[PDB]
């Protein structure tokens, strides 16, 4: 069996080249990690981050493109399995300062 | 068949961040990488990968100061994934 997809996935502290992703899970007692997928709306480069044996509920994304739209999906990892993708979170980075 | 990345090194070593770099023996078949990251005092296991990129480096952010970490790199190629580079142990300043 497996955990439920992550809920309330939000994007905070969104900067020109970085952002932080947060979420919640329904079963905190079963979730040991997470897997995140990142790709630009204009897909090309695909970035994947996974962390296990942690209690974290946020993951930073660095070296993002300025004035660019991204699509991130979060998944929850259990000791027995993994959950389906959360709902896609979409966002766009601010412009580079001049 | 894809060869393990070599010359894996840590640069711009800072209290909370660093950059890992490597070279590969077959630039032509390589399209990405997989980096494994953990503390020497194992707890949280972090795994990163990028596909369809020509980069030869990856920044590691939000590291704890005065802490030892162990990382290794794997090449992602059009002929599968390489075995892992030799592990690299480094310590963040204070």
């Amino acid at each position: 069996m497996s955990p439920s997809a992550p809920v309330n996935v939000t994007v905070r502290h969104l900067k020109a080249n970085s952002a932080v992703v947060s979420w919640d899970v329904l079963e905190d007692e079963v979730v040991i990690g997470f897997a995140i997928s990142q790709q630009k709306k204009d897909v090309r480069m695909l970035r994947f981050i996974q962390e296990v044996n942690t209690t974290t509920r946020s993951c930073a994304l660095w070296d993002l493109e300025e004035d660019t739209e991204y699509i991130v999906h979060v998944q929850a990892i259990s000791i027995q399995g993994q959950s389906p993708a959360s709902e896609p979170v979409l966002f766009k980075t601010p412009r580079e300062a001049e």
